[PDB]
């Protein structure tokens, strides 16, 4: 038994040899031979080629799996009994990515030891683009001028500056999937369209993952090619004590509070009873795998319900992501950190848009979390390839975000229990 | 009977109560607070995020709108009967507009008391442009200038300029659709996407009507925060006068002139048996919910065979409208003359062939028609915010655009009648 | 007789009509009025808008039928015999495109009697675009510039260019085919949706070339308005010459070197015995029409196996042209030497590459051969309006083209027999 367990374990083996191999060669290059300016830029090169295969996908993956999750999660969402599970499911992701964006920008990882309206009314002017084409390649920009033919006087000018509009291509599908969802019959030819399209674009973000290592080899040879001083490494610990800070005060102080507020009934009992379903997320590594251990472990363990199992847990398996939406605002803003910028107040409320809007078109393959972790730095305008630092710490904090998704969807069938006594019991009579 | 009225009737009240109260607001801040330059483009934002909005929506209306339009038309056409109507209806839009503009040009409202070939040849450059991805948003132009290394030498540069291509997506979408509808079975696919396309387009632009009072009231607010002198509004009776005249000089002296020389008989005679049918169209606003009241009013009323009048009455119900096309070309000239400009010819054919090819992708929602008038108003490149100025007009208007709609295709079952004598006797034999 | 003449045969006599007709008339405007610079502008101005239609119509053409052709491929491949077919026809394709670049750079037809590194690499970084819907409109360019605050230190910049990217999208289109038509049901709505979209779009390329002769009768006058020394026409007859020996010592030194190597067998009796369908491929010219006079002449005339040639030839009827795949590798850079310009190495391999990878979605349309002579003119950034003198001669050299797809898919049969022995007593036992 031992190409079986190379077959099945590939990602994080190919990763880890990735890294390991990319310092070490990064080691023998620097202490035998100095490079110039110049063949510091070709030795980088598969890792352009990588970081250009992930720019490539990521428009028609924003188009067609926002569509089709809208969509879909439209056709799930029946009585007032699936409202409050998406109205739950929404609240939390965005209590999680605010935690996150205070949390990184009171720590501060990785910085070393004009007016906030037109800011806040540019995110506004995104979110609506003039034209729908070049929405697909430029943002708009406004800039406050002075007039001259005591006071002064102002004028607002308006330019488009380069780089993709996530924020009004998400807004634009979320719209387009609810209206080609309730359209009903006469617009299924248009729900078929784009699930295959989406199901032909999660294909081909599997084959360019399957061509990642030879990259981030690559890139991380040459991203210690130019260190000098045992620095980075620092700022490395550092994110990785920020976001596991972050999760664990997101899945102990928030959360059951939450349940507390609401349900009146002791948190710490009910989440003993999920033991064997957090241990087995901590195991295998995918909080949709585990779903029939929490399914028997909400249903047998408490006394929950059936009804409002077989639908808060199917649901909340998909879209209910709360450490991933955490991570990729943390991350977002440590790469902006770490590239000695300071984000304004736009740009943390397009980071912490993206991150809990690219929640709801979530297929279910594991690899395209590395290209949310693009799109959110590409919504704001940030170099893409400082992603390599994250991908390097990436294997080690996948265990404890699998935990917290199942922690928050499990937390929601007791939630969705209390809010619901009257509807139950309208099931139960008739 | 009181929530019943207010659901049955709230464009019109939207749009009226729009107007009175920005028109209040308006004169309630200027003679109580004096608005810098910079403020008062803070006010007029909610109008800046509409007109953002009506400019999203129009490139897949125009592109899904103009495909299903012209293959349902080559659907419905089938034999020589079915080729007059269509010819029928085109010349006499196309009259209408030309009358539209030799009166707005000859009037005037809206002004106070390089060579013309180039233009005509970049009228035909932008019919076939070089890439269909980029006439989504640019245009070309040509510019004569001079090459010095005693008569001068000169030669022509091109440019592409910003700004959408209507006149190219206009006629690629009519050859396109021509050629899906005729591909027969093979081409089915094609038809049913566009279709869906376009009611999902439909629908939202229905989002955007239902926004649209909340916008018009800034906008009106602030384009009377800075009149002065009591001028503007005579320019709008002017324009009132200008689209009424046109439609009474279009509905009494053109229309009764074409049924004279074709069918050789009484124009009056006809007329005066619809006139249940006119009265019906001024009471109830719409020419597609008056159409049983027009049947029973040329099969009964008149002596119309009923083999003809079951085709032209459902066809030109929906693409057979003059006046909206008179009034869409005396609002592109007046907006353009407002704002101290004075266009060219390839720009008034621009409209003129913007504003009659509109007609055919015309489903049935009549909110669209405040789009078709930013799509004329974007063929050639005017601001299109003064399109508010129309708006608070719109709703004095519409009952005799949908007047002159009903008399033209009424009309038509006369003129069609004699032209065709001798299929009705093959239809008869046979 | 006369009707029906012209109504088989409009193609060859409009092309050859409108090449004396605008000879003739250059001729007489020339001897009989001088034209200034304005005025030669406005002469050449139908062909100014055929080749703008030319340019329309290649990006939906190169999105659908390379699609279309990559997945149908697909579908048609089955087992190890279906395999060596592929390979066979992409090595010669391949080979041919190869004797035509050594041809054309060692003949020179057309002349008068920055690192090399940058462009190899240009020529990886623009098969993977960092935008799609930019890679419609716009390519990369890299410039190595030298940075200053003994040896130089130098640094490299991008800039996107304009003009079409025809090797981003091939590639892409490929991928996409490929999944698409692997995914098997649940992608058959794509396939549907892009088969319909090539369909519709050979149409109206068809309508193009209907008005082709119009253009290019007006494109010839203006470069017979300019000419004085009679020295064009040695060009085009040395480009024939080149065209020719090209062909000439493909089919008979190459190919017939490549049989005698893989079967061991001579190929001249093997060549004599396909005489009927190689005079038939030279008297009806096209590869397609003359395929049941070739399947006759292989299963009787010589000893091949049916279980091949039923595979063999249908698919190599279509995506196996080599004489054609010559012809643009010729034309193009014959198109390029005659505008002064000396071609690098990264345009010759995007030249020979855009030539073999055109022959996949290839439908069946013989018009669509002059709309490749555009592509593989408009993926270096070539003037295509010289291509009206390769138009000209088009008709004097389709007949060997003919001839030579015809031998190649021929010898095709006899080469994957010998590989495949094993197979086919396989499929005899069982
Ligand atoms: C905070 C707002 C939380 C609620 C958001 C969803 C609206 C509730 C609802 O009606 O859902 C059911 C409806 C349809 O249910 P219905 O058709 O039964 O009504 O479903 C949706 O609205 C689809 C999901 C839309 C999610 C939008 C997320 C925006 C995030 C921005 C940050
Ligand atoms: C280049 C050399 C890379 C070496 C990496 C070595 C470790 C990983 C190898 C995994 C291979 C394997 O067995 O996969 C099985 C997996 C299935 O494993 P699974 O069981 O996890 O699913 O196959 C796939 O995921 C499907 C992809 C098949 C193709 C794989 C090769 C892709 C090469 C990519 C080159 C760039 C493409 C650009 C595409 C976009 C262009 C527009
Ligand atoms: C003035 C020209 C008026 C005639 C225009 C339509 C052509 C007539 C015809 O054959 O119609 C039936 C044909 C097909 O009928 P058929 O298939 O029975 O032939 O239908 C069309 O041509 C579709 C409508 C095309 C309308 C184009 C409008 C252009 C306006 C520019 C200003
Ligand atoms: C303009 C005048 C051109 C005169 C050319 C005279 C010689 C060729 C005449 C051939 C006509 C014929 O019978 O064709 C039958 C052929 C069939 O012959 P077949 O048997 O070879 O197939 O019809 C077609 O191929 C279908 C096309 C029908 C339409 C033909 C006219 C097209 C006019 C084009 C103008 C520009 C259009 C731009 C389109 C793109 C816009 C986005
Ligand atoms: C904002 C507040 C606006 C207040 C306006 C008050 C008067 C009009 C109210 C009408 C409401 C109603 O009952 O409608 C029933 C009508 C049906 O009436 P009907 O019978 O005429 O059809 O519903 C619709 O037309 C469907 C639309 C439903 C959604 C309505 C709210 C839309 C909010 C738009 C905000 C911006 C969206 C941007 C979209 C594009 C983005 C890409
Ligand atoms: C030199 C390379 C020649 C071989 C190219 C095709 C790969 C062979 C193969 O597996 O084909 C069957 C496969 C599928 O067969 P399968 O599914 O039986 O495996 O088909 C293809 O690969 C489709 C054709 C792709 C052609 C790519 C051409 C690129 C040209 C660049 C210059
Ligand atoms: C840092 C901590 C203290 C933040 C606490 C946040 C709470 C105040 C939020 C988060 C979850 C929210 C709940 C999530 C879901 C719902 C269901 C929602 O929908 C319905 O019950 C009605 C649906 C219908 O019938 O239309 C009403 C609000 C409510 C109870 C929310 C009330 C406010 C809650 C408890
Ligand atoms: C300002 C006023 C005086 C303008 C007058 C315009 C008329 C001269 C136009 C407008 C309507 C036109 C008619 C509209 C429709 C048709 C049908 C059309 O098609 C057919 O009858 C033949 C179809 C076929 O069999 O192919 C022929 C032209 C005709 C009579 C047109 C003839 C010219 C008319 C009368
Ligand atoms: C200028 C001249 C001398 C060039 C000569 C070129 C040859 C060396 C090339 C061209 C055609 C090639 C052949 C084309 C097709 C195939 C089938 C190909 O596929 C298989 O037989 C295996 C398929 C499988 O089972 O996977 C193996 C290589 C081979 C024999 C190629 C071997 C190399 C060949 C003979
Ligand atoms: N393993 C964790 C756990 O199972 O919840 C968790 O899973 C992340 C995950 C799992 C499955 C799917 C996805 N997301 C996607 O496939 C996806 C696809 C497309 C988008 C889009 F928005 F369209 F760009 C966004 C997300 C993410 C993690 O790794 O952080
Ligand atoms: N009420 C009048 C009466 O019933 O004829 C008359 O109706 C205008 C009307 C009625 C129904 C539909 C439409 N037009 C559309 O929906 C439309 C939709 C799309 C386009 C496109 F060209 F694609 F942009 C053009 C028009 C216009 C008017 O209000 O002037
Ligand atoms: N007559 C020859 C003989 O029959 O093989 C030979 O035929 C060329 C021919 C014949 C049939 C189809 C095509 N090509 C196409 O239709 C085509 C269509 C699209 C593309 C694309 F790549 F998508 F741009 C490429 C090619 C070419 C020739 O004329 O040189």
């Amino acid at each position: 038994e031992w190409k079986r367990f190379l077959k099945n374990n590939w990602v994080l083996l190919s990763t880890v040899a990735a890294v390991v191999l990319g310092i070490t060669t990064g080691v023998l290059v620097r202490e035998h031979r100095n490079l110039s300016t110049l063949e510091k830029f070709y030795f980088a090169f598969p890792g352009e080629i990588l970081m250009r295969m992930l720019k490539l996908i990521i428009l028609p993956l924003i188009i067609s799996s926002m569509i089709t999750g809208v969509a879909a999660l439209d056709s799930n969402v029946s009585g007032k009994i699936g409202v409050r599970a998406v109205v739950y499911y929404f609240c939390t992701t965005l209590i999680a990515v605010i935690l996150g964006i205070v949390l990184v920008v009171s720590i501060k990882p990785g910085v070393t030891q004009v007016s906030t309206v037109d800011a806040m009314l540019d995110l506004i002017r995104n979110m609506f683009p003039e034209n729908l084409v070049q929405a697909c390649f430029q943002q708009y920009k406004t800039k406050r001028e002075e007039v001259k033919p005591k006071t002064k006087e102002y004028k607002i000018v308006g330019m488009y500056s380069d780089g993709i509009n996530v924020l009004g291509l998400i807004v634009f599908c979320l719209v387009f999937g609810l209206v080609i969802g309730k359209m009903g019959e006469k617009g299924q030819i248009l729900v078929d369209f784009f699930n295959a399209l989406s199901d032909a674009t999660m294909k081909i973000v599997q084959i360019i993952m399957c061509y990642m290592p030879l990259g981030i080899l690559f890139l991380i040879a040459g991203k210690i090619i130019e260190v000098e001083d045992w620095e980075i490494f620092r700022k490395l610990g550092l994110y990785m004590a920020t976001v596991l800070t972050g999760l664990a005060i997101h899945s102990i102080v928030i959360l059951p509070l939450i349940y507390f507020i609401v349900v009146r009934k002791n948190p710490f009992r009910f989440a003993m009873g999920m033991a064997q379903a957090l241990l087995t997320a901590l195991m295998i590594s995918s909080s949709s795998a585990t779903l029939p251990v929490t399914f028997r472990c909400a249903e047998e363990n408490n006394q929950v319900d059936k009804r409002i199992t077989r639908f808060v847990l199917p649901v909340g398996a998909t879209i209910n992501m709360d450490g991933t939406a955490l991570y990729e605002a943390v991350a977002a803003v440590f790469i902006a950190q770490l590239n000695d910028l300071d984000l304004g107040i736009g740009q943390i409320i397009t980071i912490s848009i993206t991150a809990t809007s690219a929640s709801i078109g979530a297929a279910g393959v594991p690899q395209a979390g590395l290209v949310t972790m693009v799109i959110v730095l590409s919504a704001v305008g940030l170099p893409a390839e400082d992603v390599t630092l994250i991908i390097a710490v990436d294997w080690l904090l996948d265990r404890f975000r699998t935990m917290v998704n199942v922690l928050g969807d499990a937390f929601g069938t007791g939630i969705v229990e209390k809010l619901s006594k009257k509807e139950l019991e309208q099931m139960d009579v008739s």
